């Protein structure tokens, strides 16, 4: 009653049935923050895949990103793109944005902890969104 | 359609009616992580005030704390106290644990952003829990 159980750390996301793979809320690189704020408050999801003109994931926009925008001492309005969050961090280049179904729980957990991020986008071979894995999903696997 | 509106940044938490002040789920410094994990998965709250023998807040235990525990390369079981999370960070000493009803939205937002934390415990004059303010609560105020 090692924590975490080693037999479950060696299992893939697919095997453990971890994540959300239906009804994914997401936005574009051309999406203004007002759109994302409306989603967060009315639709009630914790983070949003940000996809480019090809449908490929280039960022994740979270509730903390909005608060960080709100603390900026320079003047902003809500017509700023969600891509201005990229001035504060690059999940993409740090390799802490995406994951695959075949990756192990141990791998996914290490990636989350690596940059202190609360979610990863599950993608396909073309970096197109298949689903999302958040700490809540991991916790259900850790029990 | 400065974001955030200055007239709302200068208002207190009390004035804006921001936070949860009823039915707060919390744990003790003597609480094992298995207890917190059960709360997170079954009760479905995002973070837990950690209070000492006097009922004073000494930490907040979050879902990320469990994942961080799970990534530790040393051997753990679930009978570790929630206070082992304190090896990774001290919200208390950094002044990013607590807040008051009379503090401004601007103050609260800056504190969140200061340590990249997603919540603060609202306390009284004796550091006893009155409520909790999370990014979701702030977002409802930012609209
Ligand atoms: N953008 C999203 N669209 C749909 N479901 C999501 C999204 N972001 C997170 N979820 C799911 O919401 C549930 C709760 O996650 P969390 O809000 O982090 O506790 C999890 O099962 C996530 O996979
Ligand atoms: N330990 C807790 N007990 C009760 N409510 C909480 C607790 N932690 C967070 N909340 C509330 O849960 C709601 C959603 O917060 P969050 O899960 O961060 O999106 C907010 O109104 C928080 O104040």
């Amino acid at each position: 009653h090692e924590f975490p159980k080693p037999e479950f750390m060696s299992k893939s996301l697919e095997e453990l049935q971890i994540g959300t793979y239906a009804n994914i809320a997401m936005v574009r690189t051309t999406t203004p923050v007002y759109v994302a704020l409306g989603i967060f408050v009315q639709h009630r999801v914790s983070a949003l895949p940000v996809v480019d003109e090809k449908g490929r994931v280039v960022d994740i926009y979270s509730k903390f990103d909005v608060i960080n925008l709100a603390a900026e001492k320079t003047y902003n309005n809500l017509d700023v793109s969600v891509t201005k969050a990229l001035q504060h961090r690059s999940h993409y280049f740090e390799g802490v944005l995406k994951c695959y179904l075949h990756e192990t729980l141990e791998t996914i957990i290490n990636r989350l902890v690596e940059a202190e991020v609360h979610q990863l986008v599950v993608v396909d071979e073309n970096d197109v969104v298949k689903g999302i894995v958040s700490l809540s999903d991991i916790l259900q696997a850790l029990v």
